[PDB]
């Protein structure tokens, strides 16, 4: 009974989306079983590349961003869960709930995204398929998209940001506003609220 108590597995890189040049798009680094066997021992030998990583537990697929040298989710995907590394399973550096959000030192080899400084409200939101979806923003938190997608068009990328125009970081991707299945608009966690979780 108390031997046979479980724990549960780490976060798992599986991926990543490239941003590197003209062309956006999906890059998987490791398969199921690989995923399976990593999110038990929590060492992963693979490099990371890149801002945006694809992620995963034992039921769940979303993503995570690197900023300021800390890679980012969101709280109701990763939980308390530690990541993955080289070295064994990495324990979080910040959690919060109410933020829903969560972060763990950024991988070596990891790039990370610069806070966005330029005030713009138009937005670019990059999806678990390597879409770049043109997201006007609405207020601290919110912004609508041009063209609306059903909801299972922005389920995975629970973790991933919301560029300004010049590539910098405005938010990480919450949670999709949905009428009817039909995403309208997305509630992300801006980079100031992060920015003041790192100090
Ligand atoms: C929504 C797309 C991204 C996913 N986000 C989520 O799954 C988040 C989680 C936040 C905590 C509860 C969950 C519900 N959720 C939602 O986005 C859900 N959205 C919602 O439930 C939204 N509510 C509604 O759309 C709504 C409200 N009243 C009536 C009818 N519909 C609320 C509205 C208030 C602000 C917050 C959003 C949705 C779209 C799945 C039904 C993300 O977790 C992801 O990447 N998933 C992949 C693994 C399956
Ligand atoms: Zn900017």
């Amino acid at each position: 009974h108390m031997a046979s108590m479980k724990k549960k597995g780490s976060v798992v890189i599986v991926g990543r989306i490239n941003l590197s040049g003209d062309t956006a798009y999906a890059q998987q680094t490791r398969g199921e079983e690989g995923c399976q066997e990593t999110s038990q021992t929590g060492r992963d030998k693979n490099q990371v590349e890149g801002e945006v990583q694809i992620v995963s537990t034992a039921t769940q697929t979303f993503l995570a961003t690197s900023i300021n040298g800390v890679l980012w989710t969101v709280y109701h995907g990763a939980g308390t869960r530690t990541i993955a590394s080289p070295k064994g399973p990495v324990t979080q550096m910040y959690t919060n709930v109410d933020k829903d959000l969560v972060g763990w030192q950024a991988p070596q080899g990891s790039r990370s995204l610069t806070p966005c400084t330029c005030g713009s409200s138009d937005l670019y939101l990059v999806t678990r398929h390597a879409d770049v979806i043109p997201v006007r923003r609405r207020g601290d938190s919110r912004g609508s998209l041009l063209s609306p997608r059903p909801i299972s068009y922005l389920k995975g990328s629970s973790g991933g940001p919301l560029l300004c125009p010049a590539g910098h970081a405005v938010g990480i991707f919450r949670t999709a506003v949905s009428t009817r299945g039909v995403a309208k608009a997305v509630d992300f966690i801006p980079v100031e609220s992060l920015e003041t979780t790192m100090r």
